């Protein structure tokens, strides 16, 4: 397997999947690193946040465990088709990037939270990672180059 990704099985069917404990990805299929990536997010804050408040919300109440039922919803919303990411992080993003449809632009290592750009760093171009958990909140994150 590429670095980061492991064989797992599923509880629900026993079939075998991958996961990937970078950027918290599964895919059923197999799978079989750049200077500078492009990603967007989409950010949902909670109690612990450095900072709780954002443009949607002036004071952020919500519990981490309900601020990753929020980003798991979404998760599922986008992966079925039914929304595109931009969408929901133009709508539900904590983050002032959600103008942008949540896009951060291009960085280098460097420059984000760790766990956030060992997450970008580590997704292929078009993929989107699973929750991402940074001192901000909860990320789902979408490399778009």
């Amino acid at each position: 397997l590429p670095p980061g990704w492991e064989k797992a099985m599923s509880r629900s069917s026993g079939r075998v999947y991958y996961f990937n404990h970078i950027t918290n990805a599964s895919q059923w299929e197999r799978p079989s690193e750049p200077a500078r990536v492009r990603c967007s997010h989409l950010l949902v804050k909670h109690s612990q946040s450095r900072r709780p408040s954002s443009w949607r919300q002036e004071k952020i109440t919500r519990t981490k465990e309900e601020a990753l039922e929020l980003i798991n919803g979404y998760i599922q919303k986008i992966k079925s088709g039914e929304e595109d990411f931009e969408s929901l992080a133009s709508q539900f993003s904590d983050c002032s990037s959600a103008k942008a449809r949540g896009d951060l632009g291009a960085f280098s290592r460097g420059q984000m939270q760790k766990p956030f750009e060992d997450a970008s760093f580590a997704l292929r171009t078009g993929e989107m990672s699973g929750p991402v958990f940074t001192d901000s909140g909860i990320h789902i994150i979408l490399r778009t180059e």
